[PDB]
């Protein structure tokens, strides 16, 4: 009844999930988020939220994800945006084998750029952490697009390591950018938080404390510049605090961005891989999880719905009505569903009239080893040692981030017994 084909999802950003959907008219991929209007309260009005929605609309700038449409029914905001293909921007930095100050300056630049652009034109992000740095594409040249910014002043419904004290107390303007974007800027320096733990609240306790510090040996060879740039944007008085602007125009980035010798980052590099690549395993592990409760909720559903579809209670179902009990699932267009159970049919499978108990486990198993070659992504690119091995302490990182040895086996076992548990 619209436009735009859903094609999968893409992840989640605030406020709702991000869609990948086909626009039907030209062909073109879209990033689509839908608002579901249940989960928000509004803090503002209509008018000063379609105001916000139009300055987004106009954003145009080389580092700023570009809002083709917005549009609304009963149930949803629907925010039309480009698609970025490029990864994010860590997932990229730790396939490196060097990385200088002069790369870090390059990167921040264009961080900046987009940070000063927002803030000019009242746009405040709020939440601003890597994931959020998208690579527009694989390009060589590929630009870093901020993503994710804006409606904070007109909704309301890991990433502690970013946000400004002042957002924790809930008194903020745009200031809380710059301070995100100068633990972006440590990071890419030593290669690991300036404000750390083990958990969120630990996280937390740190930042709102603001102490940190620039330890030996990783602070010892990075310039002078950038430390003072560093101390700058981590103010924690955010009216002392620099603007973005003045960062942008900040001598580090004036004399790194002019040109890797007096000033490697391959300590930081390292550390950097071992953050990011934990970062992404405890994800991976949190979404498998995820993953595992929705498919034991959906099973139970689905066979809710094909019991009642089942009016002999013969405990079996025709094409015809498998794709009913489908559909009534979605409910808790029709083109799309055909195409899905039919491809589940092949294994299920000739009669026409099957067992849908069978159809249930099918499908969702299909759900389950989908799961699994997901996380197993993430644990590759965390073993970076040859064992193949997650240990206790490395495993004590993710669990307790989440909620004397173990393999790739082992580690899946444990995570879906904790669903039973
Ligand atoms: C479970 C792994 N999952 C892949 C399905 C997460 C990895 N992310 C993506 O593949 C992805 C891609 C290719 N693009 C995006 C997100 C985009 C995107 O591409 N454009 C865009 C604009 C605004 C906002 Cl808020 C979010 C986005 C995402 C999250
Ligand atoms: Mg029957």
């Amino acid at each position: 009844s619209d436009r735009y084909q859903r094609v999968k999802k893409l992840g989640s950003g605030a406020y709702g999930e991000v869609l990948l959907c086909k626009d039907k008219l030209t062909g073109a991929e879209r990033a689509i988020k839908i608002i579901k209007k249940s989960s928000v309260t509004t803090t503002s009005n209509s008018g000063a939220l379609l105001d916000e929605v139009a300055v987004l609309k106009q954003l145009d700038h080389p580092n700023i994800m570009k809002l083709y449409e917005f549009f609304e029914d009963k149930r949803n905001y629907y925010l039309v945006m480009e698609v970025y293909r490029g990864g994010e921007l860590f997932d990229e930095i730790i396939l490196r084998q060097k990385f200088s100050e002069v790369d870090a300056a390059v990167i921040m630049k264009q961080v900046l750029s987009g940070t000063t652009y927002l803030h000019k034109h009242n746009i405040v992000h709020r939440d601003l952490k890597p994931e959020n740095l998208l690579l527009e594409s694989k390009s060589r040249d590929a630009l870093i697009k901020i993503v994710d910014f804006g409606l904070s002043a007109h909704f309301e419904v890991g990433t502690a390591y970013y946000i400004a004290p002042e957002v924790l107390r809930k008194k903020y303007d745009e200031k809380c950018d710059v301070w995100s974007c100068g633990v972006i800027l440590y990071i890419l320096l030593c290669g690991y938080p300036p404000f750390g733990g083990q958990t969120d609240q630990e996280i937390l306790k740190r930042v709102e404390k603001g102490k940190f510090s620039f330890d030996p040996p990783d602070w010892t060879q990075v310039s002078d510049e950038a430390k003072q740039l560093v101390k700058l944007m981590l103010t924690y008085e955010p009216s002392k605090r620099i603007s973005a602007e003045e960062a942008l125009n900040h001598p580090w980035i004036v004399k790194f961005c002019s040109q890797v010798g007096k000033h490697a980052l391959t300590g930081a590099l390292g550390n950097m891989k071992k953050f990011q690549s934990s970062q992404k395993l405890a994800q991976a592990a949190m979404l498998f999880m995820g993953s595992k409760l929705t498919t034991l909720e959906e099973t139970k559903e689905l066979t809710q719905i094909f019991r009642q579809l089942d009016n002999n209670g013969d405990g079996q179902l025709d094409r015809k009505e498998l794709i009913e009990g489908y559909r009534k699932l979605m409910q808790w267009s029709s083109q799309i569903e055909a195409e899905v159970d039919h491809i589940l049919q092949s294994v299920d499978f000739r009669n026409g009239y099957i067992e849908y108990s069978e159809f249930v486990t099918v499908c969702m198993d299909k759900q389950l080893l989908l799961s699994r070659e997901r996380l197993l992504a993430a644990f590759q690119q965390f073993d970076s040692d040859g064992s193949g091995k997650i240990t206790n302490e490395e495993l004590g990182r993710l669990f307790g981030v989440t909620e004397g040895e173990v393999d790739f086996e082992e580690f899946v076992e444990m995570m879906q017994k904790i669903c039973d548990v």
